[PDB]
């Protein structure tokens, strides 16, 4: 939680808006963890309907994506190739401990 600049931010949300957007958050990272040679799920379109509707509008939430890793481009968050799985799932954890 607090260990984290952007964890501490999601954390200034209301319980229901907060374990929503968390829920996502963990499913991305989770989805890296299990198949981090899929590219698939290295990237999120920001049209998509849970990321517009869950996080985008979620103070914190799009954050927590940035320290994971993630870069924001014109149309999607990208997780480099290069980017660490340790720093992703160091996040994750951070996430997980405030539900």
């Amino acid at each position: 939680g607090s260990a984290s600049p952007a964890v501490a931010e999601l954390c200034q949300n209301t319980p229901e808006t907060f374990l929503e957007a968390s829920k996502l958050l963990l499913t991305y990272a989770d989805n890296i963890l299990r198949n981090p040679n899929d590219e698939k799920y290295r990237s999120i379109r920001i049209g998509n309907t849970a990321f517009s509707t869950r996080l985008l509008p979620v103070r914190g939430a799009v954050e927590c994506l940035f320290e994971m890793g993630f870069e924001e481009g014109e149309t999607h968050l990208i997780f480099p190739k290069k980017a660490s799985v340790e720093q992703l799932q160091k996040i994750r954890d951070l996430i997980a401990i405030e539900r």
